[PDB]
């Protein structure tokens, strides 16, 4: 019933799976059938606007998709497949402009509190078994005052729909700088740019001895247990801070600000926070990585769930 234009969309494994409902692919080339209930598309990639406005225009609505939360062992720039996908129809969830599905599942407070004793359980094995959206980088070994800066992949989806850009990365490093006078800055690239596939914020960057450039893969909540706070634009990375205990100071508007949780600073936060409510980080992780994110079972492909994909990432 879901129509897809993408050949990329169309060729991850298991994708039928993730979706459960039967798909077919369509040609730019032709009128969409009436048969086609809804459209499907990556993010906000370039490719999804053309199918985007034929859809307006007749009449059908679109579906976002992009990458889970725990999403696989090596990287997405290296071709490995994903194990969950995320499916938003309503926006998607690093678009601030608009309520996104995984902010109304946010919301829908009831439905996760049925959830809350997966969502600790969850949450216990990804700060303690060290786990997070790729999950290839070794664990991290080395003053006890540490601020963490994190740098993104250039342009990618989250900063832009996150209503942020250069300027926030260079306002979130002087913040962190100024706000912490005492403090050791520790600046992590991202891995696609360690890959060499993307490039960072801070790619001109000059370090000295108070800021610190960590430019290993390191897991995440290793990395975490030797960090005071922690300073993001929109990087996932802010959530796992969160998970690790640890405060978050936030320059975008990534899909788990504004909720309460962390300290804001981007000049349409108070906007944001009136739209979306509060929120404890137990309803968050729910409504995130249990409702919103879909799994597949990594040795069959079938329709799976977190604590599958969670142990099987886990073995190496
Ligand atoms: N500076 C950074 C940024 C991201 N990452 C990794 O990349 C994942 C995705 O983060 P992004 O939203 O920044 O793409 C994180 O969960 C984390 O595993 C990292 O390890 N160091
Ligand atoms: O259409 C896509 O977006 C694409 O083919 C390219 C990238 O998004 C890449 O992540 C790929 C993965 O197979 C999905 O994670 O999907
Ligand atoms: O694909 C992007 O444009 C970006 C979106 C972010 O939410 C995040 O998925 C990021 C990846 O984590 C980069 O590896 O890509
Ligand atoms: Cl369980």
């Amino acid at each position: 019933g879901i129509g897809i234009y993408s050949p990329g969309i169309w060729r991850i494994p298991h994708l039928e799976k993730f979706l459960a409902q039967p798909c077919q692919k369509l040609s730019l080339l032709r009128p969409v059938p009436q048969e086609v209930n809804a459209i499907a598309v990556w993010g906000h990639r370039p490719s999804a606007a053309k199918p985007v406005a034929i859809a307006k225009a007749a009449g059908k609505p679109v579906i976002r998709l992009e990458d889970g939360f725990v999403r696989s062992l090596d990287l997405g720039v290296n071709g490995e497949p994903p194990l969950s996908l995320v499916v938003d129809d309503c926006g998607i969830y690093y678009d601030a402009s608009k309520p996104s599905a995984l902010e109304k599942l946010v919301q829908d407070k009831a439905g996760n509190t049925a959830l809350i004793s997966q969502a600790r359980e969850a949450m216990h094995t990804i700060v303690t078994g060290d786990m997070s959206k790729y999950n290839l980088a070794p664990a991290f070994v080395a003053r006890t005052n540490i601020v963490l800066v994190v740098d993104q992949t250039f342009n990618n989806m989250s900063v832009t729909y996150g209503n942020a850009g250069p300027h926030e990365f260079a306002a979130m490093l002087e913040a962190a700088m100024a706000e912490n006078p005492q403090a050791e800055i520790w600046v992590k690239v991202h891995p696609d740019v360690l890959e060499g596939k993307k490039t960072g914020y801070f790619a001109d960057l000059r370090a000295t001895q108070r800021v610190r450039l960590i430019a290993e893969n390191v897991s995440p909540q290793s990395l975490l247990r030797h960090v005071s706070r922690v300073y993001v634009v929109t990087s996932q990375y802010g959530f796992e801070a969160l998970l690790a205990g640890k405060p978050v100071t936030c320059f975008g508007q990534p899909w788990y600000a504004s909720w309460g949780l962390t300290d804001d600073r981007h000049p349409q936060s108070a906007l944001l926070s009136a739209r979306r409510g509060s929120a404890t980080l137990e309803e968050l992780f729910a409504a995130a990585y249990l409702r919103y994110c879909r799994y597949i079972d990594p040795q069959t492909g079938e329709v799976s769930d977190l604590f599958t994909v969670l142990q099987w990432l886990q073995l190496q």
